[PDB]
């Protein structure tokens, strides 16, 4: 289905909000939503979230100048082939809290400043209803 | 018809997202939420959500030793009787922001200091299915 990418100039600050509703194909293997810090090809990521449906996980991570922190896994997997689903992305001062559903799934710590975000993205195997930022 | 009220122990910080979905009885007046600095009877208000299908408008405002603040009104209502409805109250540190539908609604400017608010409370004409501290 068609990605989303959108530009966030100014970046962001506690109390921003990234809403996606969507639905995971019926044979999706893994979307993903990415929070970058420019247009560049495979830029500094300050967030990427990575649903994996063939892998049964969903895999946090940051990356700087090319190469991958370390990885923070979720407990479960908050998601279905098929089903519709409702995520939140809440930026704090601390870190960024993932909302699935009506629950908390997980909280990565901040590894990149706040204020170097500037580009949001939404792509893989996902069917996207709408993607807002408040 | 039962209304929601839970302590707020620790408090709110900016990045916190208050999530409430229900629907508007048809034949409701008013419905409320506040975020009060205690459980005292008239506590102070950092902030009053006062959407009224009677008078088809919306009301922000604050209260401080028994005393109304300045009132801010929204554009319009989206509100309808006998219409389900979600709402997002995000505080952040300038202020609140207030969704709803799939679009932003207003932005209530802190009066009293975020640290104040240890309570949640939504009551009035409204039937409430969820309301969740992210
Ligand atoms: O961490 C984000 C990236 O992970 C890459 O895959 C990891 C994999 O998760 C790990 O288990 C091991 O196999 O090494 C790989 C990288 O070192 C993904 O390929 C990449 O797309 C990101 O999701
Ligand atoms: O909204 C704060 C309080 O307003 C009270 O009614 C106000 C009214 O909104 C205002 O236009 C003016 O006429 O003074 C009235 C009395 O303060 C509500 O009765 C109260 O519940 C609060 O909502």
């Amino acid at each position: 289905n068609v990605p989303h990418k959108s530009s966030l100039p100014e970046g962001i600050r506690p109390g921003t909000v990234l809403r996606i509703a969507g639905l995971v194909p019926p044979n999706a293997s893994r979307f993903h939503v990415n929070l970058l810090c420019g247009e560049e090809q495979g830029s500094d990521a300050a967030l990427h979230f990575n649903p994996r449906l063939d892998t049964s996980e969903v895999v946090f991570n940051s990356k700087e100048q090319g190469s991958w922190g370390r990885e923070e896994r979720g407990p479960g997997v908050p998601f279905q082939r098929g089903q519709p689903f409702e995520v939140l992305i809440i930026a704090s001062d601390d870190g960024f809290k993932a909302v699935v559903g009506d629950a908390q799934y997980h909280h990565f710590r901040h590894r990149l400043p706040l204020a170097r975000v500037r580009l949001v993205e939404v792509g893989g195997d996902v069917q996207l209803d709408s993607v807002r930022i408040f």
